[PDB]
């Protein structure tokens, strides 16, 4: 699924992501735009042999199982394939663990370089 801006904000907000660990709802919609282009099916291969999956590009090294990342952890206890669903539940519960882990939203390289220190509220502007 390719999400609209307002449509993804309302879904993230219903899954409780809004002000989670003090990160406003604009920081999250920001990250998804630059990580996936709002596309739940996005995949990207990393040079170490791990792969990032879904709208927040969650990495197979620590967070889920794709059966081809040797001696890696599955700390979300999910197949990576589940992070590719039109239903963003899996991706959101899995991001709640990552953003809590000590480094906050810096785990997302596109958030650090394109959203951190910007007017993030602009990303939910106009939505009901
Ligand atoms: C809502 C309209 O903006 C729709 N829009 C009309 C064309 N716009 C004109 C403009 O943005 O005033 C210029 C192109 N636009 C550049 C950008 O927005 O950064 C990329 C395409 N956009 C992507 C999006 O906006 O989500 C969809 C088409
Ligand atoms: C021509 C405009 O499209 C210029 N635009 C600024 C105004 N936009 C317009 C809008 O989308 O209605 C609203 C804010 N915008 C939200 C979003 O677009 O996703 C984030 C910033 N954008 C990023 C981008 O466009 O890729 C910068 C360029
Ligand atoms: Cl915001
Ligand atoms: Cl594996
Ligand atoms: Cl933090
Ligand atoms: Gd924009
Ligand atoms: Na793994």
């Amino acid at each position: 699924k390719v999400f609209g801006r307002c449509e993804l904000a309302a879904a993230m907000k219903r899954h409780g992501l809004d002000n989670y660990r003090g990160y406003s709802l604009g920081n999250w919609v920001c990250a998804a735009k630059f990580e996936s282009n709002f596309n739940t099916q996005a995949t990207n291969r990393n040079t170490d042999g791990s792969t990032d999956y879904g709208i927040l590009q969650i990495n197979s090294r620590w967070w889920c199982n794709d059966g081809r990342t040797p001696g890696s952890r599955n700390l979300c206890n999910i197949p990576c394939s589940a992070l590719l669903s039109s239903d963003i539940t899996a991706s959101v519960n899995c991001a709640k663990k990552i953003v809590s882990d000590g480094n906050g939203m810096n785990a997302w390289v596109a958030w650090r370089n394109r959203c951190k220190g910007t007017d993030v509220q602009a990303w939910i502007r106009g939505c009901r």
